[PDB]
């Protein structure tokens, strides 16, 4: 699972888009999405 303050899954990011329990994949920027 993607860690806190890391990029979870934005446009172009291929990988584990599911964040760790309690952290939410928030799309901050068009490509930058972060697990908060
Ligand atoms: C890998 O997966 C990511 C998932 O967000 C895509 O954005 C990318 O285009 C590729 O399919």
């Amino acid at each position: 699972t993607q860690s806190h303050y890391g990029q979870c899954g934005g446009i172009g990011y291929s990988g584990p888009t599911v964040c760790a329990s309690g952290t939410t994949c928030q799309v901050l920027n068009p490509y930058y999405s972060q697990c908060l």
